[PDB]
C-alpha cells in the first residue's frame, strides 16, 4: 500500500485533484487543509509532523530552512520542473537560493477586493478603485464605513502596504517607520473599519456585507464566482493598485523527515503535467507558476489580469523580505496598538 501526506491550504486545489491522481497512481493520499501560516509553522515548529508534502509561502520557508524543517528537492525526479516559468523560479529563489528546497505552486498580491455597486454609489462613478487611496485615504473610508471595511488581520501585509503608499520602503527595517508614519496613518483610518479578519471578508463580499477589502486576489475573485454562482446581483472586483502591492507565492516543500518520498515527487510532477495545474488554477482563481499550463488555463482566469498581471502590472510589484526579529516584535506591539485604537 502506497500512502502520501499532504498538508495544504484549504480552497487551493481542484475538487477532483486527488481523486484523479489516486486514479492515475494507485497511492492513497491523506489530504488535510490548514487557513493561516500560523497554524502551518507552529507544526513545522513542533516537527514530526507526518507529511511528506506541506505548502507554506516562500517567505516561510526561508525562515524554517536554516531549522532543517526541509529536504532538497531531487530535481532528477521532476522531468517536467521545465515547465515551471524561470522568472517566478528567480523571484522565489530569493528565499530559497538555487530553488534547492521548494516548487513554485501558486501565486498572488494582496490588494482591494470590493463591491462595484456599493463603491459607486458611495464615491461616485469615477472613484478611485484604481488606487490605495480608495481605501487608504481617511475621507474615503470614513464614507464607505457605512457600508462595510475589512483590512486583513496580517500585520507584516498592511504594514508593508502601508508604508509602500506612504513612499517609504515597502521592507523598511526602521522600526520608527511602523511606530510613527505608518501608525499614525492606521490609527486615523481605524475608527472606519469594521474588522481586522483575514478570511471573514470573502463571505461578506460575496454577500453584500461589507463593499471594500484588503484581501488576496484569488480569495477576492472565489467571493466574486460565489456571488455569480448565487445570483444574488452582488458584484465583487477586485483591483491591484497603481502604487503598487504585495505579491507573494506559495510553494510545495517536503518535511526533512517525510517517509513517503517517491510518492510525494508522483505527486510533484503529476502537479507539473500543464493540464493539472491549469485546471487548478480554473476552480480557485489563482495563477500557477506552471509557464506551460498557461495556454490550458480558462480565459476568464488566464485573462483577468488581477489573476495574471501583465508586465506593467507586475513592475509595481514588491515582494516581502524577512527582518530581523527586532522588527518582528516592533510589527507586533504596533499592530495590538492599532486594532485596541
Ligand atoms: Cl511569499
Amino acid at each position: 500500500q502506497k500512502t502520501l501526506h499532504i498538508y495544504n491550504w484549504t480552497d487551493y486545489i481542484a475538487p477532483d485533484t486527488v481523486a484523479n491522481f489516486e486514479k492515475e497512481t494507485g497511492i492513497k493520499v491523506v489530504y488535510d487543509v490548514f487557513d493561516s501560516n500560523e497554524v502551518l509553522e507552529g507544526k513545522l515548529m513542533a516537527g514530526s509532523t507526518g507529511f511528506d508534502l506541506v505548502v507554506p509561502s516562500a517567505y516561510l520557508l526561508e525562515r524554517q530552512l536554516t531549522a532543517g524543517v526541509f529536504q532538497p528537492l531531487d530535481k532528477s525526479k521532476l522531468p517536467e520542473w521545465k515547465n515551471l516559468d524561470p522568472e517566478l523560479l528567480k523571484l522565489v529563489a530569493k528565499h530559497d537560493p538555487d530553488n534547492k528546497f521548494a516548487m513554485p505552486y501558486m501565486w498572488a498580491t494582496t490588494g482591494i477586493g470590493y463591491n462595484v455597486d456599493k463603491v459607486k454609489a458611495v464615491l461616485g462613478e469615477n472613484a478611485p478603485v484604481d488606487s490605495w487611496d480608495l481605501i487608504l485615504k481617511p475621507e474615503n473610508l470614513e464614507k464607505l464605513k457605512s457600508c462595510g471595511v475589512s483590512f486583513l488581520d496580517d500585520p507584516e501585509e498592511v504594514f508593508a502596504t502601508v508604508l509602500n503608499y506612504l513612499g517609504k520602503d515597502p521592507n523598511s527595517t526602521k522600526a520608527d517607520d511602523y511606530t510613527g508614519p505608518a501608525t499614525d496613518l492606521l490609527l486615523k483610518l481605524r475608527p472606519n473599519i469594521r474588522y481586522f479578519h483575514s478570511s471573514q471578508y470573502i463571505n461578506d463580499l460575496a454577500n453584500g456585507d461589507i463593499c471594500v477589502a484588503i484581501g488576496w486576489a484569488g480569495s477576492v475573485w472565489q467571493a466574486s464566482n460565489r456571488a455569480k454562482e448565487a445570483k444574488n446581483g452582488v458584484n465583487v472586483s477586485f483591483s491591484i493598485p497603481k502604487e503598487g502591492a504585495m505579491a507573494w507565492f506559495d510553494v510545495f516543500a517536503m518535511p526533512a523527515d517525510a517517509k513517503n518520498k517517491d510518492e510525494a515527487y508522483q505527486f510533484l510532477n503529476y502537479l507539473l503535467r500543464p493540464d493539472v495545474v491549469a485546471h487548478i488554477s480554473d476552480h480557485v482563481f489563482y495563477a500557477n507558476a506552471n509557464k506551460a499550463a498557461t495556454p490550458l488555463v480558462s480565459a476568464e482566469v488566464r485573462e483577468n489580469p488581477g489573476i495574471y498581471p501583465p508586465a506593467d502590472v507586475r513592475a509595481k510589484l514588491f515582494t516581502q523580505k524577512v527582518q530581523d526579529p527586532k522588527i518582528d516584535r516592533v510589527r507586533t506591539r504596533a499592530w495590538t496598538k492599532v486594532k485596541s485604537g
